[PDB]
């Protein structure tokens, strides 16, 4: 049910150029994982019953920066601002999710289709919207489908964002990577899940509630088992987080 809005010619222009300037920057400064979680944290307080929050641009507001959710991603605002500005053609709610998209692409997941269109609007949403790493599956439900409304394959798929990244104890307080390779994107998030708790590797309460749900879990095989078929769920979903509220909802 998407419809873009047309852009002009010069703005399609700069997308392009700041597609690649995106890649070289977030490959030199290895910061793949935070500008994918400054996309996700930009996207995921939609709110379908009500149209509100989602991915227009508020994230970099300091009020919607103090969400206690979203501790540590003022140093990814910071670090995008010099290339926006190179940019000022483009709103910044399509520059943080091109910048997701990207992250994807350049740690060597899948290409997400990107739409150029978003306005930046000038009310961030409230607080509390985004998931809470210490509950499990009815919570994410609440939050990925009744809230964004997107499906529980997609709540699983995006889930493997965390194979890249790590969390940090000064951010939200757990702490370490979730898989050996944490600047790669591949299905280790999912095959770490099912081999158990491995020293020095990390799942929060929220991965660990994938493995027992009934429709959660052959999710997790899936992916564990085929990882082609996760980039192509991964590529759906993303997709559409980074247009919720975009286009038609
Ligand atoms: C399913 C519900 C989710 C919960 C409860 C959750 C929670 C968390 C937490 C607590 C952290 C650690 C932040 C820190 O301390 O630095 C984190 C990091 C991260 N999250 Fe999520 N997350 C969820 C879903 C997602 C989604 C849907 C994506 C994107 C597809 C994503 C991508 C990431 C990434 C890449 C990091 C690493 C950031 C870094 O390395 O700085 N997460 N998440
Ligand atoms: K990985």
């Amino acid at each position: 049910g998407k419809s873009y809005p047309t852009v002009s010619a010069d703005y399609q222009k700069a997308v392009e150029k700041a597609k690649k300037k995106l890649r070289g920057f977030i490959a030199e400064k290895r910061c793949a994982p935070l500008m994918l979680r400054l996309a996700w944290h930009s996207a995921g307080t939609f709110d379908k019953g009500t149209k509100t929050g989602g991915p227009f641009g508020t994230i970099k507001h300091p009020a919607e920066l103090a969400h206690s959710a979203n501790n540590g991603l003022d140093i990814a605002v910071r670090l995008l601002e010099p290339l926006k500005a190179e940019f000022p053609i483009l709103s910044y709610a399509d520059f943080y999710q091109l910048a997701g998209v990207v992250a994807v692409e350049v740690t060597g997941g899948p290409e997400v289709p990107f739409h150029p269109g978003r306005e930046d609007k000038p009310e961030p949403p409230p607080e509390g919207r985004l998931p809470d790493a210490t509950k499990g599956s009815d919570h994410l439900r609440d939050v990925f489908g009744k809230a964004m409304g997107l499906t529980d394959q997609d709540i699983v798929a995006l889930s493997g964002g965390h194979t890249i990244g790590a969390a940090h104890k000064e951010r939200s307080g757990f702490e370490g990577p979730w898989t050996s390779n944490p600047l790669i994107f591949d299905n280790s998030y999912f095959t770490e899940l099912l081999s158990g708790e491995k020293e020095g590797l990390l799942q929060l309460p929220s991965d660990k509630a994938l493995l027992s749900d009934p429709v959660f879990r052959p999710l997790v095989d899936k992916y564990a088992a085929d990882e082609d078929a996760f980039f192509a769920d991964y590529a759906e979903a993303h997709q559409k987080l980074s247009e919720l509220g975009f286009a038609d909802a």
